[PDB]
């Protein structure tokens, strides 16, 4: 039927210290935020699914971006790291399991890692 990009953000691990955490996911300029996970130490089990209806099709070149922040209600969000992927493998195989490290604002690899599944599929389950 009509297709969608579906992103199941599972866990973010090897976090530093203790903080409320929040995730931001973006595709084609449309962003969603996860719920805030309060008082989280080294692993944030977001376990949240995000959906982008796609009117026509997705090209190999398009990018999915994930950003993870330290949240506090009276302060601006503080960026921890970013993950980007091109969607070539997702478009080809319909489903891709991601397990990888985040990148900081100087292109350096940090220990904080991300676990998620990315799908391109019929919205209705088929
Ligand atoms: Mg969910």
């Amino acid at each position: 039927s009509h297709m969608a990009l579906i992103v199941h953000l599972k866990t973010v691990s090897e976090l530093r210290g203790r903080a409320d955490r929040i995730a931001k996911v973006t595709f084609r300029g449309q962003s969603f935020y996860s719920r805030v996970l309060e008082n989280c130490e080294d692993v944030a089990d977001f376990d949240e699914t995000f959906r982008w209806p796609v009117a026509s099709s997705i090209d190999r070149n398009e990018v999915l971006e994930i950003q993870i922040f330290n949240y506090s209600k009276v302060f601006s969000n503080k960026l921890i790291g970013t993950f980007r992927m091109v969607l070539q493998k997702v478009v080809e195989e319909n489903r891709v399991e991601v397990s990888d490290t985040l990148i900081d604002d100087n292109n350096a690899i940090i220990k904080t890692s991300l676990s998620m599944e990315v799908r391109y599929q019929a919205a209705d389950g088929t």
